[PDB]
């Protein structure tokens, strides 16, 4: 996260940590507790994973020198990549993680709502990313989780910023006009949380953009409304 600061513990509850084991421990990607069972991410975060074996799931984590090899985490069972990814700038990303076993939900473990049915036409105001991405596009991963409030943008505006992509309904971006806070390496399949009548929803998937936080270059997420039909099929 760029322009961005630490959070506390407890703070973003349904935020984990996604770590690959091969060739050797690191953090990957981002990623938002569903349901007990059920972590959303982005598709893109397994371009070069050989299979779930090597994955980890750790939530309730604040700092990532807090996993140290007794830290407690969730094996994946599956792997879900939507079938028509293919890579991030072009769309479908997003994957669901199904965990060999059901997170008992705690205060530093909660499951973020999905946009609601009939909330299609609502205006998100209040909108955050989240992750330990870099601070820069050459930076590191950061230990303290990093959070950062960022404006919608329309899809017309944001269509005209990547006139060389095809943003499409099933894409929504957000960003400064004069740049500054963004998402970053290592943030991606993350949740963009927005909170609406109190209630916090997962609007996006950390995705892609040009550079990080650039002027009149948005970020550029996973639209989870569009995909709530596919996450009930795939979690049913
Ligand atoms: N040590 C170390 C080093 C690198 C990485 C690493 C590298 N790239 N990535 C991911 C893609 C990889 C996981 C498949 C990625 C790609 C893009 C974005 C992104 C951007 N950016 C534009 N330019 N950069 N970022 C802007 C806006 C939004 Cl909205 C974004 F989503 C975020 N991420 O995370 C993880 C790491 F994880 N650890």
């Amino acid at each position: 996260i760029v322009g961005g600061t630490a959070s506390v513990r407890g703070e973003w509850p349904w935020q984990v940590t996604l770590h690959t084991t091969s060739p050797t421990q690191r953090h990957l990607c981002g990623g938002s507790i569903i349901g007990n069972q059920w972590i959303l991410t982005a598709a893109h975060c397994f371009y070069g994973v050989e299979s779930p074996k090597i994955l980890r799931v750790y939530s309730g984590i604040l700092n990532q020198s807090e996993i140290k090899e007794d830290t407690s985490f969730f094996g994946v069972q599956e792997i879900i990549i939507h079938d028509q990814y293919k890579m991030a700038e072009s769309g479908y990303d997003i994957a669901l993680l199904k965990l060999e076993t059901t997170v008992n939900y705690t205060d530093s473990q909660r499951p973020i709502s999905l946009p609601s049915k009939g909330d299609r036409n609502v205006i998100y105001t209040d909108c955050w990313v989240t992750g330990w991405g870099y601070r820069k596009l050459r930076d590191k991963i950061q230990n303290t989780l990093q959070k950062a409030k960022i404006p919608l943008v329309t899809n017309e505006e944001c269509q005209k910023r990547y006139r060389g992509h095809k943003i499409t309904h099933k894409m929504i971006c957000a960003g400064y006009r004069e740049g500054g806070k963004d998402a970053c390496k290592g943030d991606s399949g993350g949740p963009l949380s927005c909170k609406h009548n109190e209630v916090w929803h997962l609007v996006g998937i950390t995705s892609w953009g040009e550079g990080c936080a650039q002027r009149e270059r948005p970020g550029v997420y996973t639209n989870v409304v569009e995909y709530v039909d596919w996450i009930l099929e795939k979690t049913q």
